[PDB]
């Protein structure tokens, strides 16, 4: 509260900083980092999810989306906006499986996360690379509320292995986003065979 509005601020002085070092529009960089934490801050509270701890991490993503945006050639604002909607996504999927563990969404964020920073590297859209993280969350939730599994280890383990399979993706030069898809696919598979 206190601690979301010195958030919000550490936020808008991160994105309208990147705007200025590129010459992106500071106003209009301001306006989005504002609406960006909103966006988040109230995703995260509907989803019952809103610790500061889990905002701190929807508040990093943003910021390194952000930066990886300053050096990459991406839209300062358009960059921030993405991630918030990301971070959205996977609070709405949250909500929708009944997610609270703070290891899972850690996990959640930090695949989004890094396959963003991997389709930025390539040149690739952030919003197509966002969805198709936040998809494989949402596939993997789902299936887990649906076959009663209750287990924390095994929803982590579930992302890790997404996370495995873009790593490998990475290291060998295919494609990140049907890795993810894919991955989150089999888990599904062996979430059904069980209930």
């Amino acid at each position: 509260s206190s601690e979301k509005e010195e958030l919000r601020e550490r936020l808008v002085k991160i994105v309208v900083e990147n705007a200025k070092r590129k010459g992106d529009d500071t106003e209009e960089a301001r306006e989005a980092a504002r609406e960006a934490f909103e966006l988040v801050r109230e995703a995260a509270e509907r989803a019952g999810i809103d610790s500061s701890e889990v905002l701190e991490l929807a508040i990093r993503l943003i910021k390194e989306v952000v930066e990886n945006a300053q050096r990459e050639g991406y839209d300062i604002s358009e960059a921030a906006r993405a991630a918030a909607e990301a971070f959205k996504r996977v609070a709405e999927a949250a909500k929708r499986a009944g997610i609270t563990s703070s290891e899972v969404l850690e996990l959640a964020i930090r695949l989004i996360k890094e396959v963003v920073e991997n389709a930025q590297r390539e040149g690739y859209d952030i919003s197509e690379a966002a969805r198709a993280a936040a998809e494989a969350f949402k596939r993997v939730a789902e299936a887990a509320k649906r076959a009663g599994i209750t287990s924390s280890e095994t929803l982590k383990r579930a992302i890790e292995e997404i996370r495995k399979r873009v790593e490998e993706a990475q290291r060998e030069g295919n494609d990140i986003s049907e890795a993810a898809r894919q991955a989150a696919e089999e888990f599904r598979k062996k979430a059904e065979e069980l209930k």
